[PDB]
């Protein structure tokens, strides 16, 4: 079977995302939603954009998307791969990069984060 | 006077890449020309997908895009912010992950690589 | 009661380290045995060197060490902090940059992965 | 001819650092200076220690070092690989780690920063 990247995916901070269709170029849209305080009511919900990769129609595809935050001025960007695990459940592994805004390119050295995100599916 | 993305850039591997108009969503595409690759097969132009941080209309706006590589199984995705010098001189300081395929769950690990990219106008 | 680096670890991986006693300074030495390897080398014990940062006495200090790996070129670094949740369990939380060695410094770029690891305290 | 970590090296942000001796084991010492106006006269001093690699004795080594800093509580990691450059001059290209320190395990996703710096000869 395929690990497809559509449908609704929850990770392990508790953030949702769901992925409309991926089109034949590889491409789909979706919304990520986040908690603006942890284990709290205040959600907000903001659009991804990416591209899943197609060359030789593998079963688990690498993949990324940028989310574009619409509660601040970053960016974050994910890239990850699409595994059918070990205990055979869907699971997308993937890291990504949070940019923030600075405003003067002296404190560009300072303006990136990273980490990693594990997502399964909400059935 | 913003820095916007639209147009031609170089970085300073030798890679280009281009990006069209940015609608009012932040949302552009583009295609991008690698210099270098991790694996030895033949580089081919690929498509990159990104968005632009609209918030505050910013001067110096934050961005991320997806390069889907079509010599390879691997995407890469890089994010950054376009900086303007006051005379006028935009540059785009990038990171990137550049995500391989593995077979197994297993080598996942190994999978992420992470670098820099600086872009530059493409030279009249 | 404070999270001590000084002890024997495992990841989420199966690897694990032990590290010894953290002197005033902050320093401390210790061997990491990995269950993983990027090249298809044999595996062998190697040695870690680090430091933990003593300003304010953290209760959860920071911390990094270098991996020297002995059976392959590369080195990894690795830095997090010490966690203490209040019954009592003790976890690091880290992130490590994995550098290859490649003959060219026209490779340079995709010399480096980055990734997480989780440990615990081996169990009694 | 070998690329040495031992001597006084500037980076592409106008930090210094100065290296010991790298010893049979591959260990050394060093210290890392830093300004804390950028292009200004505050200058702070700290402690590194760290390896090079040291298996197959490259002339060109990878080796990694940790920055414990004086004047925080976070740690910066920072790992290359001392080239020869085309030029024919000594280079270390390096990507760091800044580790900062949070109180709660739940902010723990924020606190790595990632980037680069190369380091040339201060002669
Ligand atoms: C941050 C966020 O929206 N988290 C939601 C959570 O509130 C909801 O209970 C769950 C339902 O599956 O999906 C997730
Ligand atoms: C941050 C810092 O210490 N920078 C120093 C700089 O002040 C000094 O002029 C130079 C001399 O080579 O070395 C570098
Ligand atoms: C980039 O464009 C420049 C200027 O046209 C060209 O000379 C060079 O070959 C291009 N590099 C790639 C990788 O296409
Ligand atoms: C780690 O230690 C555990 C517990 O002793 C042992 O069972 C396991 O084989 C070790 N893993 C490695 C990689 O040495």
């Amino acid at each position: 079977r395929k690990c497809s990247l559509t449908g609704k995916w929850t990770n392990d901070l508790g953030s949702n995302m769901t992925i409309g269709a991926v089109n034949s170029k590889g491409e789909f849209t979706g919304t990520y939603t986040t908690a603006v305080t942890a284990t709290s009511n205040e959600i907000k919900e903001s659009p991804l954009h990416g591209t899943q990769n197609t060359i030789n129609k593998r079963t688990q595809p690498t993949f990324g998307f940028t989310v574009n935050w619409k509660f601040s001025e970053s960016t974050t960007v994910f890239t990850g791969q699409c595994f059918i695990d070990r205990n055979g459940k869907e699971v997308l592994k993937t890291m990504w990069l949070l940019r923030s805004s600075v405003n003067d390119i002296g404190d560009d050295w300072k303006a990136t984060r990273v980490g990693i995100n594990i997502f399964t599916r909400l059935r």
